[PDB]
Parts: C-alpha cells; structure tokens; sequence
C-alpha cells in the first residue's frame, strides 16, 4: 500500500450548469462555484471535480465540445477559471476537470473542416464510411437513439456518433489526432488543474473494419464497443506523453466494461489511469438491453458488487465509490427511502458508507443535504437528450407503453440529478435571482443550505462529521474490506481494518428494528458516531441494537 492524497481525499462533483448561478441569466456559473468554496470548505471537502466547462452547443450539456480551448460562455471566463484555480489552492483544494475526448461536437472546428470534403486534411479525424445498399454501414446503435451513423448529404458517407449525432467520434487511431489532443490536455495541466476525470474513456478505440453486431449482441452493445484491439495502447501513450509528467490524480469512466476487464485501466504497475469509476453498483437494478428500465434489488446483491468491486480493485487498483452523480438518480431516492419519515435517516445512512469504503469517495452536489429525486410527470417535463432518445426508440414506435416507460424514467432519469442545487428557502432555493434553466424541485422549503448549516443534527452536518471522521481514521481510506455476511438482506456490515486498528460499520436497511450479534466474539471498543443516541452501546458489546435505517461506526476491540 502506498499513500497518495488522492485515494484519502474526499472529492465533491459540482454540475456547473445547476450548482449557483451569479448574474441572474438561470445558469450556474464559475463565479458561483468561487462564491461558494467558503461553504465546501466548511463541509470538509478537499478536492472539486467540475463537469465539462468548454464552449459548447449544449446538445449535451457539456459534453458535446464546440472549442477545447475556451470557456463556456454561460459559466464565465478564463479569468473566472483561474481564479477559481487560485481561490481553491488558497484553501487548500485541488480541482479536477472532465476530459471529453471521445467525440466532439459537430461545431467543432475540426469536424466543420472535416465533412467539407472527403479530401480535407481533416477528413480522417473522424469516422466517414459509405452507404451499404443504400443504408447505413452497419447495425451499431447509438446510446443516444437511433443509428450510430449520420447521413451527410454533401459527402455521400455517414460519420459516426456512439452519442448524439451533434457528437461525432473522434478517430484515435490517427497519431495527428492523438497528438492534437495531448496538446489540448497539456494546456489545460499547465493553468495547475490538479486531476483529469474521463468521460467514457473505453471506447477510443473503434472495432476494425466495423462489423455488424450479431443479434444477441444488440441487446448489450456498449460491451462491443469497449472491445477495441488498441484501447490500453492509447491510454498507456496518453500516459507516456501527458499525465506521467505532471502531479494528478486521474479517474477513468469505464462505460459498458465489465468488472473483469476493469483492472487493466487502473493497475498502478499499467502505467494507465489511478481511479476506477464503475456503473456495476451504480446501476444494478438497470435492464442491460432496455437501459431506461428498472427492476427490483436486494441488499445481498448490492452488497456482493461492492466486495467484487473491491476484490477486482485489490492491491495495485484503486476505486472511487459514489452512489448517485449527474448521470443517475439521487442517491437517497435510488438506495435509500426518500419518504418524509425516512429520507434524513437513510440519506445518513448513505454517507456512512459512502466515506468509510477503502476507495476515494465522491460527494455530488446536494446529496449532502439529502436532496431527492425530482417528481416529473409529463414526458414533456424531462431536459435530457439521452430521455429523448429513449422515448422515440421505445414508446414512438409503440414498443413499450408511455405510462410503463414514464414509470421507469423518473426513477432512472439523469435529471433527477440536474434539478438547481437548494441553497435556500428564498424563490427558486436561492440558486438564481432569474428563472432557473430548469425548474427546481418544490421541496426545497423543506431541503435547502442555509437550513441545514446551523443545525447540528442535519444531513450536511453528519457529512461533515464523518468527512471529518475519515480525515482522523487511517483505516477507513486504507483498511483491508470484509463484509461480516454477503447474503444478508437486512443488516450490512463490514469491518476496515489496517494493522491493530480495526472499525465495522452497520446500516439496519430494514424499517423494522434490528438486533445485530456480531460474528467471530468481535466486541465493540468504542462508538466512533451513530445516527442514533440513547441508543446505549457500552465497551465490550457484541449485539446492537438498531432502529430502522440506524447507522453506525465503531472502533472494535484487540
């Protein structure tokens, strides 16, 4: 085990577009992150990761990219980007940004020039192919709707876009490519950003000659397309040519890879990336084929990922953990319970185990107040892209009924993520003085900031409480992980344990009191913190007692 800042920190992932917006045009902005390091601070948090802050369209909110090199016009300037650099360094955090180089809008200068003409020096930055009959060049379906391949008329070829067709892929297997973007992340190293997060960082490499999908490979794709015979030769040369000569801490988003493939992106000895983001958790009650739909969870299942996550990771890789992020359901609403009687006792639950996993633990912006879920109801009422292209593909085409399809998307949604962050009880949570770019969730007189702050028992303080508690503990960014039963569909429990210090955390996920006796004589030395209280727990006990959803951890005996 060797120590890097980046496996004790804790990161805090902040959706520019809804976190604060400063000059009254409804979107969030860089001078609203500044305006609010005061507050991260206060919660504990020692690095920032900002979604994608690049001129862009928005087709994709960021991640279809119009210019590399210039801020988004709606969040500020490169004034305000390194201020923001040096507000930060002055409190002592680092920041890390999202690197999207998989595609790029189809604005962007490169890709203007590239479908100019089959001859244009650019033409070969992306991907064009002919007709096959008439039809598109394959069968690859785009994750977005739809065909992965996009006529153009004035060419005769279709290009290809795993994403929106406003997303054209880039073609990482020309050198000219790769080095134009190395030069690209090395502008953005050199203004001191501290970490690079990668935006499906396992599909660069396209499969050769593109094959058509078989049939039973159409119902899970995205596993095709991480296939690529050149993915590792790639991001090992990013390594070899960018990030091995800077300070950084790099996160890999590996998007349709299984859990054994996994490794080969984060083993330090790889010289590839530092921390692994799955979805196996994330999304283990998600359909592989229908991707929009949900289906029923145990915790006996939720708690078996975690140990295969940790297992894979073992002792060369490294894990971030996080259970909701601006591509998922809130985090309370989705593992929790986020009725009234149980969203601030669950929603503690959660960061208990969100801050005390042997991986780096992220924090999305709002989860530490316990914010839920958005209650859409018309389909009308969803901004995503991602929302749209479901729907046409599944209920335009009378596959699946709108009401079925309704019911699964406000649970599975990304918008339920990209509500404005609730600052306060003021009009519009405080998030803006105009109209909010989308509309904020009613509950925010119940759920805001300002509310919580100054009282001590809230959701944000038991985050900070615990953010705390991770910074004195040792054990619980490097401890070993055991879990005490991996069939046990009530109580989870595991032990971190790093030479003679050894500490187990509980959740009752259940909404019947619990009464837990503790495996192989481990008796309790000390309660480090309890959602609970008069919930007496005396040295040298071995069986809790737990209310519903009742959290804890304590420091065990020997």
């Amino acid at each position: 085990t060797i120590p890097k800042w980046w496996k004790e920190a804790v990161f805090y992932q902040v959706y520019p577009r809804s976190f604060k917006d400063t000059n009254g045009d409804g979107i969030g902005d860089i001078n609203g992150i500044i305006e609010k390091l005061d507050y991260l601070k206060a919660l504990g948090i020692d690095a920032i990761w900002i979604n994608p802050h690049y001129d862009s369209p928005n087709t994709d909110n960021g991640y279809d990219i119009r210019d590399y090199r210039k801020i988004m016009k709606e969040y500020g300037t490169m004034e305000d980007f390194d201020r923001l650099i040096s507000e930060m360094k002055k409190r002592n955090m680092r920041l890390m940004i999202d690197v999207v180089i998989n595609h790029t809008s189809d604005q962007n200068e490169w890709f203007v020039k590239s479908k100019s003409s089959k001859d244009n020096p650019y033409r070969g930055y992306y991907f064009w192919k002919d007709a096959k009959e008439g039809q598109a060049p394959n069968n690859y379906p785009s994750f977005f709707g739809g065909s992965a391949w996009q006529k153009d008329e004035k060419t005769n070829q279709y290009y290809l876009h795993y994403f929106a067709k406003q997303q054209p892929d880039l073609n990482w297997d020309n050198p000219k490519v790769r080095q134009d973007l190395y030069a690209m992340l090395r502008f953005w190293l050199d203004k001191g950003v501290s970490g690079l997060r990668f935006d499906t960082v396992a599909t660069y490499s396209k499969i050769p000659d593109f094959p058509n999908l078989t049939q039973q490979q159409l119902k899970n794709f995205a596993a095709e397309y991480t296939k690529g015979p050149n993915i590792h030769r790639y991001v090992n040369e990013m390594n070899k040519e960018v990030l091995s000569h800077y300070d950084i801490a790099t996160a890999g988003e590996i998007f349709g890879v299984p859990l054994d493939q996994s490794i080969k992106f984060f083993d330090r000895r790889r010289d590839e990336l530092n921390i692994a983001f799955t979805f196996d958790l994330i999304r283990l009650d998600r359909d592989s084929d229908q991707r929009w739909r949900r289906k029923d969870w145990k915790l006996s299942q939720f708690r078996q990922i975690i140990d295969n996550v940790d297992r894979t990771a073992g002792e060369y890789g490294w894990n971030a953990f996080f259970l909701d992020n601006h591509d998922n359901p809130r985090a309370v609403s989705h593992f929790g319970d986020d009725r009234p009687q149980w969203r601030e006792p669950s929603a503690k639950a959660l960061a208990t185990l969100t801050l005390t996993q042997r991986a780096t633990p992220f924090i999305y912006q709002g989860s530490e107040l316990g914010m839920t879920n958005y209650p859409f109801k018309a389909i009308d009422e969803f901004d995503d892209i991602e929302v749209k292209g479901f729907w046409h593909d599944y209920v335009e085409t009378g596959k699946v009924k709108a009401d079925e399809f309704l019911q699964n998307v406000r649970l599975t949604s990304r918008d339920n993520s990209r509500t404005p962050f609730q600052w306060d009880g003021s009009k519009n949570a405080g998030f803006t003085s105009g109209k909010p770019w989308f509309k904020v969730n009613p509950n925010y007189q119940e759920i805001n900031a300002v509310s919580q702050v100054t009282q001590p028992d809230s959701v944000f303080n038991y985050y900070r409480q615990l953010i705390k508690i991770r910074h004195d503990i040792p054990a619980l960014t490097y401890g070993t992980y055991t879990d005490l039963d991996p069939a046990n569909d009530s109580v989870y429990a595991y032990t971190r344990s790093l030479g003679a210090e050894k500490y187990l955390v509980v959740v009752n996920f259940k909404e019947q009191m619990m009464r837990y006796k503790l495996p192989d004589n481990l008796s309790i030395e000390k309660v480090i913190i309890d959602s609970n209280s008069k919930n007496v727990v005396k040295k040298n006990d071995s069986l809790l007692e737990l209310k519903p959803w009742q959290s804890g951890v304590y420091k065990l005996n020997q």
